[PDB]
């Protein structure tokens, strides 16, 4: 059963957390609080290169968001059937996890400047994101990204949608097909029950977490 | 004969070259010097998410600095040759970038700043890398960081050692089996080749190249 380092927050984590949920693998969480527990985990060499998140799986100390994730993937039909595929998908990734991190970064900009971000995450989605993939599911019909089935695409893109929409409720407006691979993609079973109470998913941050990580490092 | 979108300087689209040179590839360029030269790769839909890199390659437009190479590397023989190495190989990449970044930051930085940074290159590149990489090589004798062939994570690492030692001579000094390691590396042909003159290769940002960048985005 995996075990997973970092913070309790979402964080870079949150995405393995996705994943894991969604391929239906339940897991361990150890949580960091302070400095000092960071450097025990640093200390005893668990993290290859001193950073979080690593998580403990198959025997091996994972580190790095993509890295991890791929591995995942790789373990559980989420990376494609093909090379094609598999291109595709890791595109996708990347480039919605650039999306993304304006939703990681946030929280530590400086309040006045958090304004400006939301907009700006508005932007880019409603501009260079949501329309490469509302047409590309206009385009073939399926209910996936790729391959017509559950890829590291539609989860990356789904933890990402949702993210937006918790701060930019109707930025799916214009992406009638957005809404609908949501919503389905929602109903999936693990992601059903992930985004139901008592999941790992962990909450939009606070004013707490913020303060722990920066305790922390 | 794969395509590069870019900029005429190193910036992100580097490691594509070193990649494709190393694996014998060769390409052609084509660079970005204006707005409107950028506009018209965005308007003619050739930019899957409106940035560079691009590359065409195999008849797609592949976009993502990691995406891409991932790509080469798969049609290559640089990504291991089974789940266990390519996923050190991937790890090793990830966490090599994190370092490069500080590179490619760098001359975007504020003169004033941009001393400090050399200062915490050399930091991190001594403490929280060099060292990873040179304990591995010293436990298993290889020329190699993986599968004792060629790989993804050597050129990398070749790529921005050879870049920290442009800005700080001496980094390698306590680090003798990387010093060899750096050494054969560049021993390899398209490697030696690529490295010596009239090579796509590209030198490190002046003045002109940073204007440059700042005009086009
Ligand atoms: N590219 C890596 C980087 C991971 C990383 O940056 N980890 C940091 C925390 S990022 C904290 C952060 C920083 C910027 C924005 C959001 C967030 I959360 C860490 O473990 N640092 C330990 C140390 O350096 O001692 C990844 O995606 O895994
Ligand atoms: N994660 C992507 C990002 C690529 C990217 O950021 N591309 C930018 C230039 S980065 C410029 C930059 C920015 C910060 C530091 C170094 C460098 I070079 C681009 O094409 N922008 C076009 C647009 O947005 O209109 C990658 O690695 O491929």
């Amino acid at each position: 059963r995996p075990k997973l380092h970092y913070p309790n927050g979402r964080g870079r984590m949150e995405s393995v957390r996705w994943v894991l949920a969604a391929a239906g693998v339940e897991f361990d969480e150890e949580f960091l609080e302070t400095k000092e527990q960071l450097y025990k985990l640093q200390d005893g060499n668990h993290l290859l290169f001193q950073q979080v998140p690593m998580v403990e799986i198959d025997g091996m100390k994972l580190v790095q968001t993509r890295s991890i994730l791929h591995y995942i993937a790789d373990k559980h039909n989420l990376f494609g059937k093909n090379l094609k595929e598999r291109t595709l998908i890791d595109m996708y990734v990347e480039g919605t996890l650039d999306l993304l991190e304006l939703l990681i970064m946030h929280p530590f900009l400086k309040p006045d400047d958090q304004q400006k971000e939301v907009v700006n995450m508005a932007q880019k989605a409603i501009i260079r994101y949501f329309p490469v993939f509302e047409k590309i599911l206009r385009g073939h019909g399926q209910s996936f990204l790729v391959g017509n089935q559950l890829s590291l695409a539609d989860v990356i893109l789904l933890q990402t949608i949702l993210a937006l929409e918790e701060k930019i409720p109707n930025i799916l407006s214009a992406f009638p097909f957005l809404q609908e691979y949501t919503v389905k993609l929602s109903n999936i079973p693990t992601i059903k029950r992930f985004l139901e109470p008592g999941s790992k998913k962990k909450p939009p941050p606070d004013e707490i977490y913020v303060r722990t990580v920066y305790n922390i490092f």
